[PDB]
C-alpha cells in the first residue's frame, strides 16, 4: 500500500516490499521417467501419501485471481502434452510452461572459462594449498568439451541428481513474472513481475493474502528442535533478475562444482544481505518466508 515499511537485521534497515494477492505462483515438475504414467495422463505424482497434482489444483481453485505456472521438462509422451494442454483448458489460471519453450542463454557461461578462471585460480594459489585433484580433473574437462557442449546450461540438462531442476528453478525465478510474459501465457506488469516458487509438496489451506519480503526475496526456513535452516521449498522475488538471485547465479559462474541449491539460492541471498560470524538463526527468522498457510503432505 502507500507506505514502504522496513525491518533490521543486524541494525540496517531494510525495505519491505509487498506481494500483493495477484503475484503468480510457480511450481516445478521436472520428469525423468515420462514412462511410469499413462499415455494420455498429467505426467506428475499424484498419489494419496504424494498427492502433488492436487496440491497444485488446490493452489489454482483456492487463488483464483493469481496464474499458477507448472514449469516443467523431460521427454514427455506426446498424449501427456495433450493431457497438460486439458488441465490448461479445465483451470483457466494453470499455465503449463515448458523449459524447452524459454530461452536461458542470458544466464549461461562457457564451460571452458569457468574451468579455466578457476585452474588460474588454483595454480596462482599462493602455496600448495591447492585442491591437486581439482586442479587435475578441471584440466582434463576443459579437455573433453564438445564444439556444442560448451555450456554451463545445457551441462545441467544431463545432471544425474537434484541440480536439473534446481538449477532451472533458479533461472525460472531470475525471470519470475516475466517467464508468464515469455511463454505467452499472460491473460501483469512491467513493474510487478514478482512471483512465489512453491515446491509441489506446499499445500495452500487457505487464501494467501498480501505478503512482506525483506529487499524483494524470502525463502523457506525449516526449524527442527530450535535449529533453523534456509530450504529450497519456498522461493518469493519482488522482481525479475534479483540481486540475490543474481548473486546466487555469479557464484554458480565462479565456483566450479557450484551447488545450484546452497551456491545458488543460499549464498546469493548470504552476499547480498552481507552476513557472515552472527547467528544463522536470526539470519533465517529475517530472511523465512511468512505465510502460516503453507503446509505439506505429512502434517495433521
Amino acid at each position: 500500500n502507500r507506505d514502504i515499511q522496513f525491518t533490521s537485521f543486524n541494525g540496517k534497515d531494510y525495505p519491505l516490499c509487498f506481494l500483493d494477492e495477484k503475484t503468480p505462483l510457480l511450481f516445478q515438475w521436472f520428469e525423468r521417467n515420462p514412462a511410469r504414467f499413462g499415455k494420455n495422463d498429467i505426467p506428475i505424482i499424484n498419489t494419496e501419501k504424494n498427492p502433488y497434482l492436487n496440491n497444485i489444483i488446490k493452489a489454482a481453485t483456492i487463488e483464483k485471481e493469481r496464474l499458477i505456472g507448472i514449469f516443467v521438462d523431460g521427454d514427455f509422451f506426446p498424449g501427456q502434452k495433450d493431457a497438460f494442454s486439458k488441465l490448461e483448458y479445465d483451470y483457466e489460471n494453470i499455465k503449463v510452461i515448458y523449459r524447452n519453450d524459454i530461452d536461458f542463454s542470458m544466464y549461461d557461461k562457457k564451460l571452458s572459462e569457468i574451468y579455466m578462471e578457476n585452474i588460474s585460480k588454483q595454480e596462482s594459489m599462493p602455496e600448495e594449498k591447492r585442491d591437486c585433484h581439482l586442479l587435475q580433473l578441471l584440466k582434463k574437462e576443459l579437455s573433453d568439451i564438445q564444439e556444442g557442449n560448451d555450456s554451463l546450461i545445457k551441462s545441467y540438462l544431463l545432471d544425474k541428481g537434484h541440480g536439473w531442476a534446481d538449477f532451472y528453478r533458479n533461472m525460472a525465478m531470475l525471470k519470475a513474472g516475466q517467464l508468464f510474459l515469455e511463454a505467452d501465457k499472460v491473460g501483469d506488469l512491467s513493474t510487478n513481475s514478482g512471483c512465489i516458487y512453491l515446491d509441489a509438496d506446499m499445500i495452500i489451506t487457505e487464501k494467501l493474502g498480501g505478503i512482506y519480503i525483506p529487499d524483494g526475496i524470502a525463502v523457506h526456513v525449516e526449524r527442527i528442535d530450535g535449529r533453523a535452516s534456509m530450504e529450497n521449498g519456498i522461493i518469493a522475488v519482488d522482481r525479475n533478475n534479483h540481486p540475490a538471485l543474481l548473486a546466487g547465479l555469479e557464484i554458480m559462474h565462479t565456483k566450479f562444482d557450484a551447488d545450484p541449491y546452497s551456491d545458488g539460492v543460499c549464498n546469493g541471498i548470504r552476499k547480498h544481505f552481507n552476513y557472515s560470524n552472527e547467528d544463522y538463526n536470526s539470519f533465517c527468522d529475517f530472511i523465512e518466508f511468512k505465510h502460516d498457510n503453507i503446509i505439506m503432505n505429512t502434517s495433521q
